[PDB]
């Protein structure tokens, strides 16, 4: 099964995944130097006052949290993005220093760690059907610098010891995304794909200018997770970022000038 380790880590998955080399594979390096303001992007509308966090889990590749997506409750409009794009779900990579971490880089610079929240376009009916289109999914990107406690994860790390091990679970009604959001919404978007096998280039990328602060024991608990299953030997959920991929000419573009 595929991982981050030298055996099964992203070295491997064009094996597995020959879409690992496609031409539109995420992450990035974000070269502020090539990147270009982009005036016909509209402003970037982030819906979420309704409430819609189920549970998080522990997959064994990353910290992980399912959203409600019955409904329009918590959606994602405007900047680039066609139409609305629904709120089903949010990974969290992170490093094993605070050197390092983040998937998306800026100028080369890496973060402790990068926060995904991903959507739906809801013309398609479903996450399932989203996900082989092209323009199916919008995923914010958002970078975790080490600093000051961020209140709205202080609730996840106090239960983290509850979804230690992959297959873990807990329900979690209160994990509110606004939350984790940074005071601007300045962002660089480009079109992408997943960071983990199957990594379908179904991605509209929109990630956040700003990073968010974070204080060291916040990190030190996500640091704790694991990758391997409960009595397996222990194997610190550490590292499980993707390093920036070929950007193959794609364009990146800025919403700020």
């Amino acid at each position: 099964h595929w991982g981050y380790g030298k055996h099964n880590g992203p070295e491997h998955w064009h094996k597995d995944f020959p879409i690992a080399k496609g031409e539109r594979q995420s992450p990035v390096d974000i070269d502020t130097h090539t990147a270009k303001y982009d005036p016909s992007l509209k402003p970037l509308s982030v819906s979420y006052d309704q409430a819609t966090s189920l549970r998080i889990l522990n997959n064994g590749h990353a910290f992980n949290v399912e959203f409600d997506d019955s409904q329009d409750k918590a959606v994602l409009k405007g900047g680039p993005l066609d139409g609305t794009y629904r709120l089903i779900q949010s990974h969290l990579h992170m490093g094993s220093l605070d050197g390092q971490g983040s998937e998306h880089t800026v100028d080369k610079k890496k973060y402790a760690a990068e926060l995904h929240l991903v959507h739906w376009n809801t013309k398609y009916g479903d996450f399932g059907k989203a996900v082989q289109q092209p323009d199916g999914l919008a995923v914010l990107g958002i970078f975790l610098k080490v600093g000051s406690a961020k209140p709205g994860l202080q609730k996840v790390v106090d239960v983290l010891d509850s979804i230690k091990t992959k297959g873990k679970s807990a329900d979690f009604t209160n994990f509110d995304p606004r939350g984790l959001l940074p005071e601007s919404l300045d962002y660089w978007t480009y079109p992408g794909s997943l960071t983990t096998p199957p990594l379908l280039e179904c991605v509209t990328w929109i990630v956040l200018k700003e990073p968010i602060s974070v204080s060291s024991e916040q990190v030190l608990k996500f640091r704790k997770l694991n990758f391997n299953g409960e009595g397996e030997p222990e194997e610190l959920m550490v590292d499980n970022w993707r390093p920036a991929q070929p950007l193959k000419n794609r364009q990146i573009k800025a919403s700020f000038k």
